[PDB]
């Protein structure tokens, strides 16, 4: 099985930045009524998509008291739970984060370790890369993710 | 075998929106020489790409007189015709549709069914997720797709 | 094993365009401290991602005398070395190139031949499709790639 997910969030100055379940020091952060964790959102969508379960707007809306205000990791674990109940075993996750600031390189180890712990995958099965948009999207964080299961 | 494809079109008011082979209610439809069915196009390119066959610009360049107008379903099924002729069996398709308006929630089941129909795949092997552009691309519809075969 | 990678570079008028390791006659070329080869960069990242080796910003920075000034194909070959020393066997690459000008169609055979040579894959396992941004990104070249190994 395969899944593909994408997520993007406007960035505003002085908001906290969350990626891969972590708080990342940054002059900018997700402007939205989520934590705007683009990384986990794309990953979550990718998991749901692999089983035709819908997407995070459908399963985790802020109109539901279960899900409103929850950390994005909560959604991810939920999606993990759902596809495992259908037989899924997650084997690999590869994703790309695009944002003109801040620099994520110094946070590489922590981000990869977090995804490893939240996805329960070995580090060599976590494919994380960092890019800038070269000014094509200087006010947004974008994530695109592919997952492979059994 | 895997394939990856993308498509986008400018959106315009008073225009007809086709998505996944359906006519959808919106202020805007695609500004294209075709029906601008970004979902079907991305999927066609992903299929062609999985066998190195080219892309829709190549195989469907309108100048031929049996492409003018034609529905994008024609393109999709020809691509299906070609990979199966090369021994392929399509197993799964996972795509993301990006568009600020209109909202695709109310058309989700119909959209899946159609892809189920056209791709001759089971519901749980059609991974369709919907996203907004967050102001990055307010005037376009975007689709990106991955396919898995054999 | 699967890997997903992206790259995008600003296009400037008057600068040389390099795609898939080839010089492409064009009014625009990447404005980069590299050769701005979006195609090879996204492929390189996808390969590294498949083994969690990091990304080209990490492995091939211009801070490092061996990599500074080098053609992008040099990085791609090193990434192929790295994953093959981890036992990988590249099976397939599928990428999409997006740019508003120039037209890549007349160059398709050469670009595909370049990638089959560089990746050591037969042409039917090189999936290359060409798109414009429909005016969404008219000053950039964008590349997104999926790789499959073993």
């Amino acid at each position: 099985r395969i899944g593909y997910g994408e997520d993007s969030h406007r960035l505003e100055e002085g908001r906290p930045l969350y990626l891969c379940g972590l708080l990342i020091p940054s002059p900018v952060g997700a402007l939205a009524h989520s934590d705007g964790d683009a990384a986990l959102h794309a990953l979550t969508d990718a998991l749901l998509s692999a089983y035709g379960l819908g997407d995070i707007g459908l399963l985790f809306p802020d109109t539901d008291p279960r899900w409103r205000g929850e950390r994005s990791e909560v959604f991810l674990r939920e999606a993990l739970r759902l596809v495992e109940a259908r037989g899924a075993k997650l084997l690999q996750a590869s994703l790309v984060l695009t944002l003109d600031r801040p620099k994520l390189g110094p946070h590489r180890k922590a981000l990869v370790d977090s995804l490893s712990r939240l996805l329960r995958l070995p580090q060599d099965r976590i494919g994380l890369t960092f890019k800038t948009s070269e000014g094509l999207a200087p006010s947004h964080v974008q994530a695109r993710a592919v997952v492979l299961l059994d």
